[PDB]
């Protein structure tokens, strides 16, 4: 059923599943103890996160979990991306072992720290880290397609980790102009071209990053508040764009607006966002 | 969205209330619909409303529209959650359906487990009988549910069983036989083998699922194939494996479950036969 990949395979007998961390779209995540997952420490038990199918899993759920694992293999390691640690794929259920982020997704993290409150600098830092994570991802020819605060995890060290690669794809593994393309992307975080033209590029992720930025500076606010999903794209075409967040600087808001530029090629690249953000952070 | 006056319902006549639970492609909230029952035009009827979640995808929307259309074609039946109305024009899509105060059957049964209002043996047979009738009716309407399971059954104030969640249901003819993608979104542990192996789906595929539902009922909400991961299930099924007899049922009722799990679809009973046997078992028990 599943091809061997020795380099990533982890022995089932050295993994001990713990309490669940939450049920998701196509899978379940549980806390776990993995012995020797760090090959330099063969006897150390490391706390990890394990993603597996739910009891009511579908064939497509498995296909998605497999695909998510493969994406994480090809992406590599980076400070601001949740990292793949190994997997149990031979004779037995599929387990995707990834690093554990003790503080949950960014949205929850931020909503809980609404007046250890968050400082302006903290917010710019979170943003900078995520921009840096996306710059790396883009250079790996990978489009995330599901960028959002709920899909960012925060470690014990408050390090931002881009996660949830269930919809991620290689830039060339997209079926352009097909009526079903991008059909499973959350609408309020989606670039307009993703639906109107049925394409997806790094510039599409940049639009999503803009929405992420708005979530960050609203401390976990809900995008397009009061506007139903059904009438969003009509408003987007007409030029509607979310208003500027209070904890936000005019400059940072202009950056969000640039990310929400109608023309894909007129939006900044992740390379540029990192540069401007590094500058702003350094000033702050 | 096209206009369908007969089903349309005034947004100003609807008042959304407390949520009942977020789901796969939607959200259900309790609400008051004034005059939905045209018998009592001024009466505020408590109802259930399904709508998109804030993080909805395009696919979620077409799935809700599809569930709505499916419910429109099925009709009215005692053991099938009934579509009451809908707000499809100028605004968010609201699918207004009959309210079921006791939630889904799984939660209902697990909450009635012995401390070791408990379910009597007859209550379990009655429950099964009611769902067989609902499916028999559904099948006569040329509709295949495809997602039969305890969690997809609602229970009213008076314990009437209601088959719900028609998000995956289809007219017998709206299914692409033989295509690699067909039946890719159906929960594996409740699915008939042919649905995956042959990429087809018929009323007999639904009775296989009905068998698993029966098992959930007599285990008072147990999880099918305990200890068996979904990725290993079909290998075991091909090898003959079948769930064991629940402690709470007779060998006769277990034999019924087993018959529903025949490898050959045509060798499984029809919903009409299931209704007749359950009717007999229920009556003789009384
Ligand atoms: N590596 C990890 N470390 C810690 N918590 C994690 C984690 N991966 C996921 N989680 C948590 O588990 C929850 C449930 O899993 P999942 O991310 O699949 O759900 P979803 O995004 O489909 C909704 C997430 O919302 C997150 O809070
Ligand atoms: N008509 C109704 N009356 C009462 N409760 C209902 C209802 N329809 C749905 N619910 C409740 O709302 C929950 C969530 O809805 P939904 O059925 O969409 O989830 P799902 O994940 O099955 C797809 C159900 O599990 C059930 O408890």
């Amino acid at each position: 059923e599943l091809p061997e990949d020795p380099k990533w395979e982890f022995p089932r007998d050295k993994l001990t599943l713990g309490k669940p961390l939450g049920e998701g779209a196509f899978g379940q995540v549980v806390m776990a103890e993995a012995v020797g997952i760090d090959k330099d420490k063969p006897k150390e038990a490391v706390t990890v996160a394990v993603k597996m199918l739910k009891d009511d899993a579908t064939e497509k759920d498995l296909s998605d979990l497999v695909s998510e694992m493969e994406m994480m293999k090809m992406i590599g390691k980076h400070k601001n991306i949740i990292h793949l640690l190994g997997a149990c794929t031979q004779d037995g259920p599929l387990y995707v072992i990834v690093e554990y982020a003790s503080k949950g997704n960014l949205r929850e993290y931020l909503r809980a720290r609404r007046p250890e409150q968050m400082t302006f600098k903290d917010l710019v830092s979170c943003t900078y880290q995520l921009a840096r994570g996306m710059e790396y991802l883009a250079s790996q020819k990978c489009i995330h397609r599901d960028l959002a605060a709920r899909n960012v995890l925060v470690t014990e060290n408050n390090v931002m980790k881009i996660a949830d690669f269930g919809l991620a794809r290689d830039i060339n593994n997209i079926d352009y102009y097909k009526k079903t393309t991008n059909g499973r992307l959350p609408v309020k975080w989606m670039a307009p071209e993703a639906l109107f033209d049925r394409v997806y590029t790094h510039q599409s992720d940049v639009w999503s990053f803009g929405v992420l930025m708005w979530e960050i500076f609203t401390l976990g606010g809900s995008p397009y508040p009061g506007i139903p999903v059904e009438e969003l794209f009509k408003l987007l075409k007409e030029g509607h764009r979310m208003d500027k967040p209070a904890n936000c600087t005019n400059e940072l808001y202009m950056m969000m607006r640039d990310c929400w530029h109608a023309v894909p090629s007129q939006r900044p690249t992740f390379k540029q966002l990192v540069e401007d953000l590094d500058r702003i952070l350094t000033l702050t």
